[PDB]
């Protein structure tokens, strides 16, 4: 039988969702299983298991996020620069590899979505345009972004079936760490700003590895390396959520444990 949206709510309240909370969801559909009417059959049971007053963010990206095409250019080389679409909220697809069920969390009625067009997030909620503005170029997943205001606001991560790779806001502990040697990146993006096309060139962390060693693709980074820490000396809730192994993690005492990791190894 494929998982009605009923048994996944029962599931996410068994796990330790309540009313009210602040949700980062992590989904590998692959693992949950079938579902009846699709991901759409998630969506709908994490909405009704936070209920009206909580809300979920994610992060959604852009599938045409130029970011290799500009990346360590001070402008978009002329091909790109001519022809590349202006990131537009409202019509720009989720970047498929950080899971199929973000395009359906982003074309939710209501779903608001942040400006930066590779980093994107996108929130359901009542704190959906608090969470999601400010989002600036150079401040992708630090001081200033929706993730530093979802670990204000007691936000937990829900992990479905991903992998301790998949912690995106782990990135937040990487920007603030007191270690030498960061790692910086350049790249451009097309803002729409008042109705034109403007491309704005950024430098910010390199969020595919804070510190050379961390770097490689083949290749776990410190996010990964942090969580699989994390996971092994900790108490953290555990349990399916459909046919998937999820747990529910407290997405501020993560990033404490991060930035405490990060900075008892680099001098
Ligand atoms: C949509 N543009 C994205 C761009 O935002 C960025 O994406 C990284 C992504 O590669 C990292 O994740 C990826 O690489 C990790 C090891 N480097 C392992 C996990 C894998 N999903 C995330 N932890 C942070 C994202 N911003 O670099 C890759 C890309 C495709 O160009
Ligand atoms: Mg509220």
């Amino acid at each position: 039988t494929p998982w009605s949206k009923s048994e996944l709510v029962r599931q996410l309240r068994d796990l330790g969702v309540r009313s009210g909370d602040m949700v980062m969801p992590h989904v590998s559909l692959r693992a949950v299983g079938p579902l009846a009417d699709g991901p759409q059959t998630l969506v709908d049971a994490l909405i009704e298991a936070v209920g009206p007053t909580g809300n979920i963010l994610a992060f959604v990206s852009w599938r045409d996020s130029p970011y290799e095409q500009t990346l360590g250019h001070d402008a978009p080389p002329a091909a790109i620069a001519q022809s590349w679409p202006a990131f537009d909220p409202d019509h720009a697809p989720a970047y498929p590899g950080f899971g199929a069920i973000n395009e359906f969390i982003r074309t939710y009625p209501g779903c608001r979505r942040s400006a930066h067009p590779d980093a994107s997030m996108a929130a359901i909620g009542p704190d959906a345009a608090w969470l999601v503005a400010p989002h600036e170029m150079g401040a992708a997943y630090g001081p200033r972004s929706p993730i530093a205001r979802f670990l204000a606001h007691a936000g937990k991560i829900l992990s479905i079936g991903a992998g301790p790779d998949a912690v995106t806001a782990l990135h937040y502990a990487e920007a603030v760490a007191r270690i030498e040697g960061k790692r910086r990146v350049t790249y451009s993006m097309p803002l729409l700003r008042e109705g034109k096309r403007v491309w704005v060139t950024t430098s910010d962390w390199d969020s595919n590895g804070i510190l050379d060693e961390y770097a490689a693709p083949d290749g776990p980074d410190a996010v990964e390396r942090i969580a699989r820490d994390y996971l092994a000396r900790t108490r953290v809730a555990q349990g399916p959520v459909g046919g998937a192994q999820s747990r529910l993690i407290d997405a501020a005492d993560i990033v404490s444990f991060g930035i405490e990791w990060l900075e008892a190894r680099h001098a």
